[PDB]
């Protein structure tokens, strides 16, 4: 997938709209927020948006 990132550490969600994210998973990046702090992702455990900071792309 052209929009494969990998977790580069753990992430416990803040906001219901996050996702809880593990070092080493696997994500699809659906898109960033405006300012670019935080990406939208989705995981094996679901949706949820991310910080940009904790993952970063492995296509």
């Amino acid at each position: 997938d052209p929009n494969l990132f990998v977790a580069l550490y753990d992430f416990v969600a803040s906001g219901d709209n996050t996702l809880s994210i593990t070092k080493g998973e696997k994500l699809r990046v659906l898109g960033y927020n405006h300012n670019g702090e935080w990406c939208e992702a989705q995981t094996k455990n679901g949706q949820g948006w991310v910080p940009s900071n904790y993952i970063t792309p492995v296509n």
